[PDB]
């Protein structure tokens, strides 16, 4: 219902709404996060997956990646939130990809050029392939699809340990104004049906990664509006305040301003077509 939108925007209700979303939201356990070691595998120290639902790197010395599954099977929907990887998590990320079957990965944030801040390019550009020697992996650019909002690339991941291919789809949304959230969810709604039409979302495959720099914001936005999107078409009596109360007990801070809360709906209205 659109009714429960123009009410809440009228009566000025978004910063109450997410403000209780706040208190409701439960917090669990994150102590591998905390684990010295694994302080330098986390971007910000203030958000961590939680132990219970976090992705284990298997078989690895250290098995600890900022990472979290989120399971709706409610929707048959399920994804993995990260964070976008750091200089010295790249082999990690793929690492994981390969290990969870991952047949997409869909990129909110740009690649800053300050290098000041981490940011890694851990996909090539050109025709040259990154090469991860301690987890033994490879990855080539096949092609790239840069369309205005958007850009896909086809990579090409190679288990060099074993002359195992895959072919991963990534899709990277370009557009993401810095600070704030877009005016209108046409462009991100479109991408969002991009991504679905590759059929990367369906629990055939392994679980698609979606992250931006923290993978809570706008990773979270993403999320949202999809699962929501696989509940109307199909069931009914949609609850936005709860399904995120229950996305939250996988991923702490999914939605972190009162305007991506409100961007979320419209984009659920929207789409709802």
């Amino acid at each position: 219902i659109e009714r429960e939108f123009e009410e809440l925007d009228t009566q000025r209700r978004w910063q109450p709404l997410y403000l209780e979303i706040r208190n409701e939201s439960h917090d669990y356990p994150h102590r591998v996060a905390k684990f010295p070691e694994n302080r330098n595998r986390n971007r910000y120290r203030d958000v961590s997956p939680y132990d219970h639902s976090r992705v284990k790197l298997q078989n690895a010395e250290n098995d600890y990646i900022n990472a979290s599954l989120v399971d709706i099977e409610e929707a048959q929907r399920s994804y993995i939130l990260t964070q976008g990887p750091l200089p010295n998590t790249c082999c990690h990320f793929w690492l994981m990809v390969w290990q969870q079957k991952t047949k997409a990965v869909v990129m909110l944030n740009r690649i800053v050029e300050k290098e000041s801040v981490k940011c890694a390019q851990y996909w090539p550009t050109d025709d040259q392939e990154m090469l991860f020697k301690e987890t033994g992996f490879s990855v080539k650019l096949l092609s790239e699809d840069v369309k205005s909002y958007y850009t896909v690339h086809l990579l090409q991941l190679e288990n060099i340990n074993s002359g195992e291919t895959r072919t991963i789809s990534h899709f990277h949304y370009t557009t993401w104004p810095d600070f704030g959230v877009p005016e209108s969810p046409a462009s991100f709604l479109n991408f969002l049906f991009k991504v679905r039409e590759s059929g990367s979302l369906n629990p055939d495959h392994g679980p698609a990664v979606i992250h931006c720099s923290a993978g809570i914001g706008r990773s979270g936005t993403f999320s949202l509006v999809d699962t929501c999107l696989v509940l109307m078409e199909k069931g009914d009596d949609i609850n936005i305040k709860q399904v995120l109360l229950n996305m939250r007990k996988y991923r702490m801070g999914l939605i972190q301003t009162p305007d991506q809360l409100r961007f979320s709906y419209m984009a659920i209205i929207e789409g709802a077509k």
